[PDB]
């Protein structure tokens, strides 16, 4: 109808695909990368966990609670494992106040652990009134930030993430300062055995869940989560793992521990973009509206907070070329304002119905009142923003599998990956599409119908217990 | 060790592969026996050279989201009568309560004079018995709808109206023969007080199967991910699928128009593909199968298809393949037991060969022949008898996707969205236990017509209890 704009449109999606050769190329230099980041501090960040165990599902008997501190909530739960891959949680969820976020020079690290210790004292109140006090409690911390830890109850603040400033924080244990505030009001039984990732928990959690004699075949191997930020998890042989100290490793052999589970982060994967597809978007978007310029390049064209943000600056962009008309809409200073939620309406809806779907979440999302030609064209983008997406989120995953050998052990060897995350559960088609880039991996076909991408919920919880299961208290 | 015995066994391995070619053919044969079985009766052949085709009345899939009702289900197997409440929460979830019991002695006496109000005067019983144990306080006011499970050849006039056509599993009712089934049942209902149980819907364990997954389906939105097949692979098989209704033509015109009518489009249709090109014009057959399909079967010449894919009969075949390796001076059995022990081999004892690893000597295999068969062997004996078990096991799998192929090509059933998924209700000791089985069922579909492509969009996820939850299920969408 307008050959203009769509020879516009046929362009910029053509920016965003990725092609078998290179799937080839990212899955290839993915290895290269995890093999540098496995060598000394001086390729990608590698955080040894000292997770070194799997859970058999039959742990019974026990109750352990955990914390866990996302990016808008604080949470606290209790854990009972049952056994039999069964387990009863109840929590008591709590806001993080918004002025931690701003750089109010009055906030303090301090004022937030505080905060985490009573709504601890709180919950332990509510459901467990004769024990608060007498109760040895071995306590789990979910802390799904970058961290420097050294061991499984020690671990240095790296870097903040998902919007938060406190610079009193970075550089120091983040587990002794929780620990400092469980002491003030009174809950010095507490003890902070454990310091996990949500990946890490994600992985432990299938582990627990998964079936007894399935997994003499089909073994977890991948906890990772996509969602407002990605980041994936496996176990290395501990002869590869060349941070950990000769003497801690060789102690952990002499026990019957052979692997070690890393926390890859690979959201930081080539941060200097010498092979990640980019766009003028992706650039554009990297350095005026990011809240860590520079850092987790890889997670930006992948996570769901920035796939709604590259559409709008697609948008933008086209406006500049008085090829796309905005009208009253509010797209022209409002970054973020396209949620993934948002994309996902268009991403399945269909051209049957007028692409009726669409123009309610776009009137929804910013008051912009579309036309059918446009919502095909918007769509043709989104489908395009998500593809590309899905299909480099399949190469750490891939370059894991090859780089441990993980679909060649067995007759019926096969392998489980964990997955969580607003992306990867609710988007439609996500998983799909990454099975299909699994697919023109170097895996192959017969690759991809060796690996089993199922969903395993609350890692953060059951994860977190499992570890403190194993630790003294 | 023995070139000779090895040589054979390579030989008869290779009579067991069934290649992408013959996955085409199948999977096209199989089209056209469903679309033969579908029209009306008495054309070429008595019933059609067609597959059976018999619809279930069922039109309607639960969501998966309804909530708030309590739902019942009654099962009459062979040895046990079963009852059981389906509470939904929505969200996928439902509370199940049950009472199993045995079927008293007295209904398999001679003489005694059993008819058919005796035996439904006691389910009547047991499930006032049930509903007065765990619905104390609602037997009475609660509008119960119930799903009946009638495990016996049935000849469905609609949802809830079914003659017996034989009795079987040792039944000697003459009473029941010719009559509707679920009137019975309800008869006897009304006289103990539970006039408000509804027998709404008379269903098969298969149609239950696909229905129990519709509702728990909770991974993808049905916008895009549809359960389209419901099927079984155990000691027997069979599956269902849903046929829009205008290709029923067996199906009187004036009950099909009434559904029409009420906005249905489709209804399931039990398929009976265990009885799957009986003439062996195109399934594959070796001496192995012939000599169990006539001597060591119960029904010779029938259910071709099915014991090509069930887990009974795939110890058997291994067992004769051993016996005439030993005719033949191959390999020698030694104190075993298996000249006339027929099924001694079993299909847990092909498990543990199936997965064993030749780096501990196969023990795993020693041992459980042994215990099966106080059967010595030798390594390289153990070597050639898993090359066995893994090429029996591999030609039931392929042949076992072979109808799951054929019935989603049949219905467009992969390319009706963008991000199209389907997903396929299974039940059954091979299926569900005999590792790897899955695995190889989606390898025969990636060289089956669909492709690769199409694989990756279908998902073999494993749902229970069709004749509990999944008649229960059927009667929730039915009117009371």
């Amino acid at each position: 109808s307008d050959p203009k704009l769509t020879k516009a449109v046929d362009s910029i999606c053509d920016q965003f695909i990725v092609t078998k050769s290179k799937i080839s190329q990212l899955t290839e230099y993915f290895i290269d990368c995890m093999e540098k980041g496995l060598e000394p501090c001086e390729g990608l960040p590698m955080i040894p966990t000292f997770v070194t165990d799997k859970p058999s599902g039959q742990e019974h008997g026990v109750t352990m609670l955990a914390a866990d501190l996302g990016g808008t909530n604080f949470r606290v739960c209790s854990v009972e494992l049952l056994g039999n891959h069964e387990f009863k949680i109840e929590q008591e969820k709590s806001k993080i106040p918004t002025f931690f976020f701003q750089d109010d020079h009055h906030v303090t690290s301090k004022d937030l652990f505080q905060h985490m210790a009573l709504i601890t004292h709180q919950f332990l109140t509510k459901h467990h009134k004769d024990v608060i006090q007498d109760y040895k409690w071995k306590m789990g911390f979910t802390f799904s930030y970058p961290v420097d830890q050294t061991s499984l109850s020690s671990g240095k603040l790296i870097r903040w993430t998902k919007g938060f400033k406190i610079g009193d924080t970075v550089g120091q244990d983040v587990v002794q300062l929780f620990q400092q505030e469980l002491n003030d009001i009174g809950l010095s039984n507490v003890h902070v055995v454990a310091l996990t990732n949500d990946t890490t928990g994600t992985l432990l959690a299938r582990c627990y869940a998964s079936s007894d004699a399935a997994r003499a075949i089909n073994e977890p191997v991948i906890g990772c989560i996509f969602g407002t930020g990605t980041n994936g998890c496996y176990m290395e042989k501990l002869e590869n793992i060349h941070k950990l100290d000769p003497a801690s490793r060789e102690e952990l052999l002499s026990q019957g521990k052979t692997h070690m589970c890393i926390n890859t982060e690979w959201g930081s994967f080539d941060n200097e973009l010498n092979h990640l597809p980019t766009t003028s978007y992706d650039i554009k978007i990297d350095q005026q509206f990011s809240t860590n310029p520079g850092f987790h390049l890889f997670e930006k064209r992948v996570s769901g907070l920035y796939l709604g943000e590259i559409l709008r600056n697609i948008l933008l962009d086209l406006e500049k070329q008085e090829l796309f008309d905005l009208k009253e809409s509010v797209l022209k200073n409002n970054p973020f304002i396209l949620t993934t939620e948002t994309l996902s309406h268009i991403e399945i809806d269909t051209v049957e119905n007028d692409l009726q779907d669409t123009r309610d979440a776009l009137l929804k999302a910013a008051d912009l009142e579309t036309t059918f030609e446009e919502r095909v064209l918007i769509q043709k983008l989104v489908r395009a923003i998500s593809r590309r997406a899905a299909f480099l989120a399949a190469v750490p995953i891939a370059a894991i599998l090859i780089k441990t050998n993980a679909l060649n052990q067995s007759y019926h060897c096969q392998v489980e990956v964990g997955c969580d995350g607003s992306v990867v559960e609710h988007y439609p088609g996500f998983r799909s599409m990454m099975r299909h880039a699994l697919a023109l991996s170097p895996i192959g076909p017969e690759g991809e119908r060796d690996v089993h991408l199922r969903i395993s919920k609350d890692g953060s919880g059951v994860g977190a217990a499992l570890c403190a299961l194993h630790a003294n208290y």
